[PDB]
């Protein structure tokens, strides 16, 4: 399925994912698209920061849902 | 500011809004774009259906945030 990741530069990234993908797996997909190491990524969905060892489905992130990326200070 | 409204047809509607806009005002803006009467719209943000008399800001809906439209 597709999900979207919006950045503070006003970009929208489209990712190809499965619901059982871990957040860590999603950060790897963002690294593929943007070159940002996973350790520099803060991913947020509906106001909550996401944990690397949990899945998309653990957070009820569904097809065509939008996450937010913030780089760590 | 801009917000987005995604539909079940896969469309993404861009709206121009202010944070103090009521949800009813937002439904009017969707009517402008799609012709859907406000009474036929269910608007959802982060899993919660939105009340007509409350504002975008009441729900913490920010610039470039995405809502979901489901028809009744």
């Amino acid at each position: 399925m597709q999900i979207f990741v919006k950045t503070l530069t006003g970009k929208t990234i489209t990712l190809e994912v499965e619901p059982s993908d871990t957040i860590e797996n999603v950060k790897a997909k963002i690294q593929d698209k943007e070159g940002i190491p996973p350790d520099q990524q803060r991913l947020i969905f509906c106001g909550k920061q996401l944990e690397d060892g949990r899945t998309l489905s653990d957070y009820n992130i569904q097809k065509e849902s939008t996450l937010h990326l913030v780089l760590r200070l």
